[PDB]
């Protein structure tokens, strides 16, 4: 209302799969998301990024000044996903999220943190969310710090949680609460 809101997001559609291919064949992006040992193709992108591997999944495109610059997937934690995050089963509505900025000229600008704040507020007010959780690699300092700036708190360590570029990486469970 005072300044123009620059960070936004929109639902992903099938036309966005060409951006996903670009981002996930860019070694600069793969260094931080999925890994430079992943060899993506139109086929793998269409398979991974259209799969209904949880009951409630949303895929979104992160935007800056209307420019599409990254991707997020948001899903409700239910069933065995609780055990995957080492998060206790609860009747509260818990969402998990993964995200990346695929356009490196927009890194280190506060966009990821602002995207996290905007989507957390959307989940709270539109989806009746009680909490959002994340599991970044503990040594992905850029991500951890952005999540902390958005109000996520580390609630425990997740040892040997992710294999990334051949190394079993400890992660941290981070939580944002309503
Ligand atoms: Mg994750």
């Amino acid at each position: 209302m005072l300044e123009k809101k620059r960070v936004s997001f929109r639902p992903m559609n099938e036309d966005d799969l060409v951006l996903m291919l670009k981002w996930l064949t860019d070694d600069r992006v793969l260094e931080f998301y999925d890994g430079r040992d992943k060899k993506h193709t139109q086929k793998t992108i269409r398979e991974h990024y259209t799969e209904q591997w949880a009951d409630e999944i949303y895929r979104v495109i992160i935007e800056y000044d209307t420019i599409p610059i990254g991707y997020a997937q948001i899903y409700r934690i239910q069933g065995e996903l609780f055990d995957e995050y080492n998060y206790h089963e609860t009747e509260e509505k818990i969402y998990a999220m993964d995200q990346f900025i695929g356009e490196p000229e927009y890194w280190n600008m506060g966009i990821g943190a602002e995207y996290c704040r905007v989507v957390c507020q959307y989940l709270r007010t539109e989806m009746d969310a009680d909490a959002v959780i994340l599991d970044p690699r503990k040594n992905n300092l850029r991500a951890v710090r952005a999540y902390q700036k958005a109000g996520f708190k580390i609630i425990k360590e997740l040892p040997e949680h992710e294999l990334h570029e051949g190394k079993k990486e400890d992660c941290v469970l981070m939580e944002w609460r309503v």
